[PDB]
């Protein structure tokens, strides 16, 4: 297919690999990553012994967290139980090991997830006025997930979401678009392809055509579909064909070198990003989870085990951070070494000075919440930015600010 990468450097594609393989090593509830399992499965690498080491310890945690004790100990609460989005990624790694959801535990995980999609219908409602409680992303993941497990989901429910795609300038707001259609885009094509909603056949197609146009429109003039980021996830839904056209073919190519180019400058640093690319670069998708190949050899992935020492002086940036959408507005100046991600920054500030936040896990990593006290509420987000008003592309643990920088953090109500 056009839309398949097939010329990847190899070395390229084990450094990515080696980003993952210390997660494999990272076993604790809040740093356990069905993604990244989903992500290893599905490329040409194996982390040997380790993956299914790392599998059983997402059986044990997604098990026993969300199931059962019933009269719950004097708490409601103390044990951080993933979220329903987050179990959609764990049905998604079983179906990576060839497994189908099953027997009592495997029923209960399974309701759970379709009372989490019919709470979200509610949600939105009528039709009309509603937004989901998390978002239309994870509304196309849990679909998704029940679909490549053979579970079905009411007519209404899929309705939602293609209303969502068909009606109008479109709901979907610009962070979260491209990657958010590519989902639904993926979603659709399960239930195409396992016929999990025939009352819904020509609707579907005609979504399907939809979400690729939308997909197209997005594209940079770099090439990237929305931006380098969301490319891979807009990747793996069109190499899945349907409607092959010369503006796809086209699209497709120029986002293949796009996407190739930003590889030869180690753009890819989050295991959840590289857990969304490893698929795309041997020329899989999750609508691949329909009928996965274990049987399929990976090359081992064995780590770096070098470490570069300098015995240096290392250079220094000076970084300026400012906090907005506050009632006394906030800035610090700090002086570190070059490569200091923003979440250093914030700890030294926050060490040398004044400055306080806090974070929560995620399977992208910590997530900024609160920034002087003032936490994010129901429908608002701490935006990162670089002055002047460009947000961000990576987190705070991800980003690394260059020389002379202003970082603003934003509380904003999206
Ligand atoms: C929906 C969404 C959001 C929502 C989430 C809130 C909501 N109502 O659900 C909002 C709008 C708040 C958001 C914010 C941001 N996002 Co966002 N987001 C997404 C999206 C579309 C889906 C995430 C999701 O639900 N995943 C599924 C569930 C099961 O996973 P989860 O880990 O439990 O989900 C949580 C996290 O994803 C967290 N979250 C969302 N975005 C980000 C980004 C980072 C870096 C982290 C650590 C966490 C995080 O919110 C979710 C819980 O509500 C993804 C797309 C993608 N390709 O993954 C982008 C994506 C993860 N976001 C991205 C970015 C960059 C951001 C911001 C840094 C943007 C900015 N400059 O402020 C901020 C986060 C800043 C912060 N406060 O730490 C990038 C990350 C790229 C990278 N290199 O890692 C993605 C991939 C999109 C893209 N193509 O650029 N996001
Ligand atoms: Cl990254």
């Amino acid at each position: 297919n056009i839309c398949e990468i097939t010329e990847v450097d190899s070395t390229l594609v084990e450094r990515l690999g080696q980003r993952l393989l210390p997660w494999m090593d990272r076993l604790s509830q809040e740093q356990l990553n069905p993604s990244i399992y989903v992500g290893l499965r599905l490329s040409s690498l194996q982390a040997g012994a380790k993956e299914a080491h790392y599998l059983h310890s997402l059986k044990l945690s997604y098990q026993q967290s969300l199931l059962r004790p019933a009269s719950n100990k004097d708490d409601n609460d103390s044990e951080a139980k993933p979220s329903m989005g987050q179990l959609a990624l764990y049905l998604l790694a079983l179906r990576a090991n060839c497994e189908f959801i099953g027997g009592r535990k495997g029923d209960r995980l399974v309701s759970q997830l379709k009372r989490f999609l019919e709470d979200e219908k509610r949600a939105i409602g009528h039709n009309h006025q509603g937004h989901p409680r998390t978002s239309y992303y994870q509304y196309s993941l849990g679909i998704l997930a029940l679909c490549v497990h053979q579970k079905r989901v009411h007519d209404s429910v899929v309705g939602k979401l293609l209303y969502a795609v068909e009606h109008k300038p479109h709901l979907l707001q610009d962070h979260v678009s491209v990657d958010t259609m590519a989902m639904a885009g993926m979603a659709f094509s399960c239930l195409e392809l396992s016929n999990l909603n025939p009352k819904q056949r020509n609707r579907i197609n005609l979504a399907l055509k939809r979400v690729q146009e939308k997909i197209l429109k997005a594209q940079t003039p770099e090439g990237y579909f929305g931006n380098v980021y969301s490319t891979p996830l807009a990747l793996q839904l069109l190499m899945g064909s349907l409607r092959p056209s010369v503006e796809l073919g086209t699209a497709c190519l120029k986002a293949k070198a796009a996407l190739q180019a930003s590889l030869q400058h180690k753009t890819f640093q989050n295991p959840l990003m590289i857990s969304q690319l490893l698929p795309v670069l041997n020329q899989k998708s999750y609508v691949d989870l329909i009928s996965p190949d274990c049987q399929a050899p990976r090359a081992l992935l064995e780590p770096a085990l070098e470490t570069p020492p300098q015995a240096k002086v290392p250079k220094f940036i000076d970084v300026l951070l400012k906090v907005s959408g506050i009632s006394p507005s906030y800035r610090h100046s700090v002086s570190v070494p070059a490569g200091s991600s923003l979440e250093d920054i914030l700890k030294n500030a926050q060490e040398h000075g004044r400055f306080r936040f806090r974070t929560q896990a995620s399977l992208s990593g910590p997530f900024l919440t609160s920034v002087l006290g003032r936490k994010a509420g129901e429908r608002e987000f701490w935006q990162v930015l670089r002055d002047p008003d460009t947000p961000l592309q990576q987190g705070i643990a991800d980003y690394r600010p260059k020389d002379g920088e202003t970082i603003e953090l934003r509380l904003v109500g999206w």
